[PDB]
Parts: structure tokens; sequence; C-alpha cells
């Protein structure tokens, strides 16, 4: 667990940031460049608020599998000249699973907060309030609203991000590799 | 960092719980016996809500220093039979000075949630609303209300309860072992 939290705070702390948009204030993970993701409900406009300064969004890329179905994940390409650390290099390329995980919350609801979540298991397949939604990850905690966008990690992986709970179980969206090109 | 994490989850898995009161929702830090710690400002009835059951308070002690200083802690006792794990050889002669603290919380708007604050130095005096406060450890943390409550810990040691903030600033009455008798 401990490891986990020391990955979790030095990753937040060099690729998160907090993110406000019309449907609310979210946790933002920087990928690559100026590609970070954001969970889909985040609904983000033409221009964003990323630590208080305002931002415009060059691309917004609602992710689907194959067959269309819903993955809950919003990329976005950010107008500004400061680069994301890489940390493609942290994303595995399927679902992992892990025994030990924290998903970490970066907004003024919960500033620089971190749970520990235990046991992540592909879950898979959710119909996600009225949406088929696929490649979830689920871990049990008493969830509320607000922590959508948290980052979920283990040493050394992230792993997905934050997008719905209920009562007792969240759901992140894989972050998989492959999204990012 | 990491083992202070792995240190209070464990801690607050084993001692810690969630208290309403008619002031609040709170963490609560059982110390030994039927023997507890709450914020003063949880001001605590003849009865509480602790995990959602009811349960009959004996006594509660406002705690001041010598020359009648508030402290900004009250103890009560639990009318109950279960005992709590008696914890007094975590709790410190005098104030503790650490570089590396975390900060957890457990209630229903912060649930088994844990904030890195780094570095706690006794700060002492403090006004704390009108009230002149003594025995005060400062932390630098964005504080929000309902994180009153809250459990300060460090690698073996349980350094104080949180009681106040400011924006930037946390603060945790230090929970001294002579209190405890």
């Amino acid at each position: 667990m401990g490891p986990a939290f020391e990955f979790a705070v030095a990753m937040m702390k060099r690729n998160s940031s907090t993110v406000k948009t019309e449907y609310g204030e979210f946790t933002m993970l920087g990928i690559y460049d100026r590609w970070a993701v954001l969970p889909r409900h985040a609904k983000p406009g033409p221009t964003i608020l990323m630590n208080d300064q305002e931002v415009g969004v060059l691309d917004a890329k609602e992710l689907v599998d194959k067959d269309g179905a819903n993955l809950e994940l919003t990329l976005l390409k950010l107008n500004r000249n400061e680069k994301f650390r890489d940390i493609r290099g942290f994303l595995a390329k399927e679902e992992v699973e892990v025994n030990e995980a924290v998903l970490a919350i970066n907004t003024s609801k919960f500033p620089n907060m971190y749970i520990p979540v235990g046991q992540v298991t592909e879950y898979g397949f959710l119909n996600l309030g009225g949406t088929p939604t696929k490649r979830m990850l689920m871990y049990n905690f008493p969830t509320r609203a607000g922590q959508c966008g948290g980052v979920l990690m283990s040493t050394g992986k992230v792993l997905g991000i934050h997008v719905g709970g209920n009562g007792h179980q969240g759901f992140s969206a894989a972050l998989l590799k492959h999204y990012f090109n």
C-alpha cells in the first residue's frame, strides 16, 4: 500500500491538475505533450479552467470501442505551451488487475486526497446509468460525486480514471496505452 | 510517506469510527477502554451516533491547560461494552514535530481518505476564531470543513486531532499521553 501511495503522490504532483468545465470540477491527468484525459461526464467545452487559468481545447474525443460501445473517457488536446511529462509507459496495454490500488483526487472539494481501494478487478461490461459501458475496472469503496476524474494507481502503474460508483463500488475506465496516438 | 500511510490505514481501521453529533459528522479516535477523543467543536450531547448506532456518553471533558487556556479537544467516555484497542503507547509525552505526516479522515463526506501534509511543526499558540488556543500543530494543506476530527499521524506515532484551518494551513491539537488518565 505504502509504495502505491508514494507512487500516486509523485504522479499527481507531476501530471495532475484541477479542471473546471461547465459541468463541474474534475481531476485531470496529462498523458504526454498537450494531450490529457477526463471522464466523459466532464463534457468539456471549447475552453476549460486548469488550475484557475483559462485554457483552449483544440480537440475532444469521446472514446468508444470497435463495436461503438461507450468507454466513458474523453481525451482532450489543450492549447498551451508547457508540455506534459510523458507518462505513456505507465499505461498498460490491457486492463490491469491488482490487489492494492490507491485512488487519487485533486479538486477544491477533495484537495490532494488518497483513498485505499485495495483489490481492482476487471469487471468489464457495465450499464453505467442507461449507457452500455465496457473496459470497466471495479473496486469497493463508498462512492461520493466529485471523485469523477480521480486517478486509479498502483506501484509503477496508472490503471484508469474514476468514472462512477454505487455506494460501495467504484468504477474506472481503463487507461490503455493505445488510446494514445 | 508510504510507511506513514500504511500506519494510518491500519490505525484508522482498528481505532477510528464516524460519529454524528447535533453539530455535524466527525472522525472519532478511540484511545483505550471506552474513552475517545473529538475536536471540541463537535460539542457532543448525552448521546452520539457512532457508525450509525446510538451510543450514550457518560462523560465529556473539554480540555484546558494549567492556566485555563483552550486545548480544543473533548474527551468522552462511551456507554458501550466493546473496548477500544489501547493506543496510548502511540501518544507522545509532548508535541511531536515530523517531516512527513498523513491526515486521515473517516466520515460520509470524506470516507477513508488520506492526505499528505508533509512537515508538522509545533506552532504552539493560536487565536482559533476568537479563542486563545495552545499546543497547536501546524501543517500546510488547503483546508475544507468536515476535516475536523481528522487524525494526524506519522510512522508509529499518533500526533494529534485536526481542529481548524485557513485555506493553506491546518491545525491539530496535540494528542498527549497524559491526557489519558
